[PDB]
């Protein structure tokens, strides 16, 4: 194909908790659908570490159309769409301009485009916004199978394009809902390693014990993760399967957890006393005990020679405080395995292993 | 060896749900260490269902020493040994005698033995009589490496005398602690799958709803099992697999479930109407209300030209409302599966699977 390769992968969202992992497992003689070229998409300008990525880095505004059509239709030999990302925020039509402008800039440039992966999540099993009164989300394990809630989610807006421009020319599909993401991408703006990685790093650079702020539900509750590593196999996989073609799928770990055992080895990782969940104390938003601390971040970056990040780039704070006070939340991975995938990690070893992974990559020893 | 068998297996339990299971994957051409010669034991004599399959019936009652070494001393093709059974209470000497008398007779006698699987249980992991006040169990997602509870558990002798006689001989080991185990046997003690479609064979036959009598928590918490034939390819692996030798191994079906999902399950296969659990209401013993029930269930047994079995003797009703009194057991399958075990089940698929072949055998409808 191109050069000599065999495929052509285009991540959206390269920078992302889930890109920066495909920019990574693509590039290996071992990866299916290998030799792989990877173009790399996203809004900020090249960071350093993704420099030293054999990645064509391409920085595009993709809510911008016009941006997007002149980027990306001189790229004829894109094979394999990987969307791995989101606005910010949960406005439907400014996510799905995004998702329409990479197809509509693609398809009709890229003569032998095959295959388009949508990543979503689980929350397109339990979304809710105007809490306090109506509209019952579903139990779990959640199934594939499912149906929508009656309620705006922008999974919805863009299964559709995803359904229809893949339908409209010869195209397969696959929507891919990752469970709790691990990863270890420093400019994410959901990555619940970094996040409580930060956080311990500053109980420790203060002198001060890791305090479990959470709720006692979440202490106890069985939880589920998924590797970001494994989010690429998955996604990897339904690429190039003709069993995972034009499939709804699910992505956790295969495994569950407790918070109670996690929050232990964070603190073993750090070599701190912890304060685990006390009987009747209620939950604290980690959002406020971290507040005014960035200075103390900028701090331990330029003392611990760290690779330069804001606190509001690498810790999503209030996103701790969301899983911390969520249960029964838990996803089956049934389909993907009977369909063939025998991918899993151990969600405990894989958070260390995402710990060890940003301690080398220098974003936090 | 034998014949022109490759593998000779003593199955001691082999009416049991997980013995039955082995007689049959056993005798697959598919399965590892085949061609399989296979010895049968049990205390009974010989069942009809039992009397239909390519497996050497003994009936001994292992308890016995002198008698267990009268008939199987003479075994001298013996390969590996499947220990998958117990004496019906928690008697941790009278459990262990039987173990005993198992080695004392076969290993002497069996010059090419190679293998012992040992198949305990959870319980490894919460084993209290005296629940009133002090000690407490562990903590759950439950991992093999968890010492042992300062608790008497026959569990422990049997390991203990494993450990010992593998030792003291060039034997290798396997310790597997399986979860729920959903079956087939018709005599088995503990079958969670026939107890429960027993008592909605009989509401079907009054006329009454499936009403599930257990507690709130059991309806909603999440709860793991594992399918028999699932325990047979478990121990079947480490029988054969050097990589699962010498080593403890839970097993499960690599899934969690609800029981309030089976209920529902449960109600539309055998097309009747079902009342879950109601907020407020307290579990009632599923035991009481179907004593003094065994009349209907020897009607039924008649009426449906049913396999003949007693009430006591297909249905552990005492075990249902112990598995509907009951949380927080589930345990792990990482440590199967980074040894290279994939097999796995749909909990789900599996429950009614176990509903079909029961209907299949005729034990029910
Ligand atoms: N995070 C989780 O733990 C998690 C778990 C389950 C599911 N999900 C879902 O998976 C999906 C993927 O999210 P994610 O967590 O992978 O995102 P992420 O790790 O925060 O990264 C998002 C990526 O999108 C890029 N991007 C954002 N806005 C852009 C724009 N206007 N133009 C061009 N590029 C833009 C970002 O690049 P810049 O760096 O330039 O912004 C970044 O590389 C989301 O729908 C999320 O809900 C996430
Ligand atoms: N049942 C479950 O759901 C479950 C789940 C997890 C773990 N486990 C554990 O797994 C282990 C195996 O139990 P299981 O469920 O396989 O038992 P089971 O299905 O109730 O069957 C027990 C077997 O042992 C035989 N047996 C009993 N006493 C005997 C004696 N004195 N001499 C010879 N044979 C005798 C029985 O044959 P007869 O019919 O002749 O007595 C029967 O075939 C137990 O330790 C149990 O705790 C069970
Ligand atoms: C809901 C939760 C903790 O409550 C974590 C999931 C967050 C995400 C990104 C779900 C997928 O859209
Ligand atoms: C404990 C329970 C429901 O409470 C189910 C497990 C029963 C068994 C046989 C566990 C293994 O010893």
């Amino acid at each position: 194909m191109a050069k000599s390769y065999k495929s052509v992968a285009l991540v959206v969202g390269v920078t992302g908790i889930v890109g920066s992992s495909l920019a990574e497992v693509l590039k290996l003689p071992d990866t299916p659908g290998g030799p792989w070229k990877v173009y790399g998409v996203a809004r900020r300008p090249c960071p350093v570490w993704l420099a030293k990525k054999p990645v064509e880095y391409i920085q595009c505004d993709v809510s911008d159309n016009q941006e997007t059509i002149s980027k990306l239709s001189p790229l004829k030999d894109i094979t394999h769409i990987f969307y791995v990302s989101w606005i910010g925020s949960e406005d439907c039509q400014t996510n799905a301009t995004m998702f329409k402008n990479i197809l509509n800039s693609v398809i009709p440039n890229a003569s032998n485009l095959q295959h388009v992966c949508l990543q979503t999540g689980i929350k397109h099993y339990f979304g809710i916004f105007e809490e306090g009164s109506k509209v019952v989300p579903h139990d779990s394990p959640f199934t594939e199978d499912l149906p929508r809630l009656n309620v705006p989610n922008f999974y919805h807006d863009l299964e559709d394009i995803l359904y229809e421009e893949t339908g409209k020319n010869n195209l397969t599909w696959s929507v891919h809902r990752p469970a709790l993401v691990f990863g270890f991408s420093p400019c994410s703006m959901m990555n619940i390693v970094s996040t409580l990685c930060v956080y311990a790093t500053i109980c420790k650079h203060e002198n001060k014990a890791l305090v479990y702020p959470g709720s006692k539900n979440s202490w106890n509750c069985y939880a589920d993760a998924v590797d970001a590593d494994l989010v690429a196999e998955h996604e990897i996989w339904a690429a190039v399967d003709p069993k995972a073609k034009n499939q709804v799928l699910n992505c956790n770990n295969g495994d569950v957890f407790k918070w109670k055992h996690i929050w232990k080895k964070l603190a073993e990782e750090f070599g701190i006393e912890m304060v685990g969940y006390v009987e009747g104390k209620e939950q604290v938003s980690l959002a406020e005990l971290m507040k005014d601390k960035d200075q103390v971040w900028d701090e331990i970056v330029k003392k611990n020679n760290l690779v330069p990040t804001k606190l509001k780039e690498i810790a999503a704070f209030w996103f701790a405080d969301i899983a911390f006070c969520s249960e029964n939340l838990i996803s089956s991975m049934n389909k993907s395995k009977e369909l063939g995938f025998l991918g899993f990690r151990n969600s405990m070893k894989s958070f260390v292993s995402c710990i060890d992974k940003m301690r080398d990559y220098r974003f936090i020893p």
